[PDB]
């Protein structure tokens, strides 16, 4: 127990994947679908309306015009009048 | 001097199959539920794709197939293909 060997060398095993991944943990490409085609899933933008259930509350950090997750959608009959007293119809 | 521990491995390779010892076997694609129950071909693309992500493809024979559209544009045509025959009414 006074002396301990078991040293090996970590200077070659960990370079085997690339030297730039050594200083930065590298990004994560998304999964390509046949329907997605050339378009790749962007984790910085999603310009569409998604169903509320089965989704997770998104967050924004800066600019990035974006769609939403629709919670309620319904069609009714509109009121024939703006307000006040202007109620001309004919 | 001596070179011990040969550790013959003929048995281990067969564990995954024997036909694979002579043929690498063709790869198979995955199934997308969204694309109904159709099976994707690995060597044909009937649909005409978009020229961007898809790499410039290669042809090797027959196969009426689609393409990768580079420019689509719709305008107003001319009345008359050519020559002096240019009647309208």
């Amino acid at each position: 127990g006074g002396m301990t060997g078991i040293l090996f060398s970590l200077g070659a095993s960990m370079v085997l994947g690339g030297v730039a991944q050594m200083l930065a943990p590298k990004a994560r490409t998304p999964r390509i679908q046949t329907t997605d085609n050339g378009k790749q899933n962007t984790y910085f933008s999603s310009l569409d309306n998604m169903v509320a259930q089965g989704n997770v509350l998104p967050v924004l950090y800066g600019e990035m015009r974006v769609g939403s997750r629709v919670v309620s959608q319904e069609i009714s009959t509109a009121d024939e009048g703006d307000g006040g007293q202007v109620v001309v119809i004919g």
